């Protein structure tokens, strides 16, 4: 019941059927420059568009290498290597390597689900090809930049009911690894996730050598020169629910946020943000994952996340994004440094809006002296600086239950309210907030 092919050629009549169960024989197939043409066997992009309905694609011990220049031919285009746009396709244990580091002309999307019901399961999938690649967001990752980009992004979760499951993800590309836009109960589970930092005094070493960033005096978008003293990821974010986007399902194009994410038992390395969900509506849950080396832990908004873990080498495990956060319950452990402490944000979290309930856990009794908790004040975060997005900085916190199991200290900033603060040791707590609680425990 299941139908053989040997050769790219082959595959592609296959994408525009339904009801097939289709397999690409083990083997290495290479994409180049020389196959992207009105003639050549990749006339249009996305490359792979998977059309058909109710389809299993087997592509066991099969790597695809596709050469980055084909992000430049298709003109000012954007470039996909793989869409789904039909419901109920599964795909599973592709390997794809982008390969070279050669810019999009415009911008690239390595795979983007659409449709719904569809699932992507042991995938391993290397993104590569990108500009500026080197500097993480700090010359703009939107319109207005300070230094012009071609982004490269790896997993584009839409539709509805779409399923990311068991896939290994590296990127090196400034780009989200794996991000939703516009998707409704997307799940991504057994996912491991990985790109690569660089910290802000060697792009500052980068000072007299005519670099980009060298010929902007290091002005970033957010408003300041870059400091010193952060880890930035060369990334966007590892698991990210973007504000709002457009998807396709059964020939309906839809404009809306993305809603019920579910994260099941990730590990995220080395991204701007482990697993941030706060512009996701609906149903927040986070379960049974790891984040280690990211600029930030979670961030969900509201909702919860359980039996979750962080370091906090580079940045807080967990940050409240608004003031208008409210009802966020969190268990996070705060895990062991998997590099040594390069934290310039000095807070292992950043706790405001109301009605959270919040309990960390750690084993660590060696603390940074610049690491604390904190509720409500003045984050020293990279991208909140001197009034810079004022929204996710300098905000209130009221009717919150803090469970501190750990040794880092506390501070209650003034604009902190009815904090209800259990902690291994009090002596190292700071209350200038207004009627919060502290007691002890064992």
């Amino acid at each position: 019941q299941t139908t053989t092919v040997y050769s790219l050629e082959d595959l592609l009549p296959y994408l525009k059927q339904d009801n097939v169960d289709v397999k690409l024989a083990p083997g290495t197939y290479n994409v180049n420059g020389f196959d992207v043409g009105e003639d050549r066997l990749f006339s249009t992009t996305p490359l792979f568009l998977f059309e058909g309905s109710n389809s299993t694609y087997d592509f066991t011990d099969v790597k695809l290498n596709i050469n980055t220049v084909v992000l430049t031919k298709f003109g000012n285009n954007e470039v996909n290597e793989i869409q789904i746009l039909g419901n109920n396709n599964v795909l599973k244990n592709l390997k794809l390597e982008d390969i070279g580091t050669t810019a999009p002309s415009n911008r690239a999307q390595s795979i983007v689900i659409d449709g719904r019901d569809n699932r992507i399961e042991g995938f391993h999938l290397t993104i590569r090809g990108s500009y500026p690649y080197g500097y993480g967001d700090a010359f703009g990752k939107g319109g207005g930049s300070v230094i012009n980009h071609r982004k490269h992004s790896g997993v584009l979760i839409r539709g509805l009911r779409n399923h990311l499951k068991d896939c290994t993800i590296i990127s090196r590309s400034y780009g989200h690894i794996v991000f939703m836009q516009a998707a409704s109960y997307p799940t991504v589970e057994g996912c491991y996730i990985e790109g690569e930092m660089r910290s802000t005094d060697d792009m500052l070493a980068e000072e007299g050598t005519g670099s980009p960033a060298d010929k902007v005096d290091f002005m970033t978008v957010w408003g300041y020169k870059l400091p010193a003293g952060y880890m930035m990821s060369l990334q966007e974010g590892g698991i990210r629910a973007a504000n709002a986007g457009t998807t396709y399902i059964d020939g309906v194009e839809i404009q809306r946020a993305t809603d019920n994410p579910t994260v099941l038992n990730c590990t995220i390395k080395n991204a701007r943000t482990g697993v941030t969900l706060a512009h996701a509506n609906g149903t927040k849950y986070v379960e049974g994952c790891t984040v280690l080396g990211c600029e930030n832990g979670y961030s969900i908004g509201s909702g919860t996340v359980v039996n979750c873990g962080a370091d906090a080498i580079y940045g807080p495990v967990f940050k409240n994004t608004y003031g208008s956060d409210k009802g966020y319950n969190a268990d996070i452990t705060i895990l062991p440094p998997s590099d040594a402490y390069y934290n310039g944000h000095d807070a292992v979290a950043y706790i405001g809006g109301s009605n959270h309930n919040l309990t960390f856990r750690s084993e660590i009794t060696e603390i940074p002296s610049n690491l604390k908790i904190m509720v409500s004040g003045d984050l020293q975060g990279l991208r909140v600086l001197h009034g810079s997005n004022p929204s996710q900085n300098n905000f209130a916190g009221t009717n919150i239950v803090l469970r501190n199991l750990t040794n880092f200290p506390v501070d209650l900033h003034s604009d902190s309210s009815n904090i209800t603060v259990t902690s291994c040791d009090t002596d190292n707590i700071t209350d200038n907030g207004t009627n919060n609680s502290i007691e002890a425990i064992d």
